[PDB]
């Protein structure tokens, strides 16, 4: 099941997490970086030092643009599966289309 056109394309940084916690902008607030399903959290996401000392530290990890306000938490489901154990949860895949394929009269995000 899966391993095809159900990837989600969660291309994330996945390096070695540092001390700096991954911040979410209110627009991605509540979203689990690994899956995005507004489900029970568990542990604050740690961004890799490469990102911490790489300018992209305070800015939201999910939409890597707007500054983050709340630390992201890995959802229990991702923790159970063991996706969080990979590393830095910075979403890289997101160049545009914050979610799905709709801006719907909201600039783009
Ligand atoms: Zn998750
Ligand atoms: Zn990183
Ligand atoms: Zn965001």
């Amino acid at each position: 099941g899966g391993s095809s056109r159900h990837q989600f394309d969660l291309i994330m940084c996945l390096k070695q997490p540092g001390v700096q916690t991954g911040l979410l902008c209110e627009k991605c607030d509540g979203k689990c970086p690994i899956c995005d399903s507004y489900v029970r959290p568990k542990r604050k996401v740690r961004v890799c030092e490469n990102c911490s000392f790489g300018k992209q530290a305070k800015n939201c990890i999910i939409c890597n643009l707007n500054v983050g306000v709340n630390d992201a938490f890995y959802c229990w489901e991702c923790c159970r599966l063991g996706k969080d154990k990979d590393g830095c949860p910075r979403i890289l895949n997101l160049g545009s289309n914050r979610l799905d394929r709709h801006f719907e009269k909201k600039k783009k995000v």
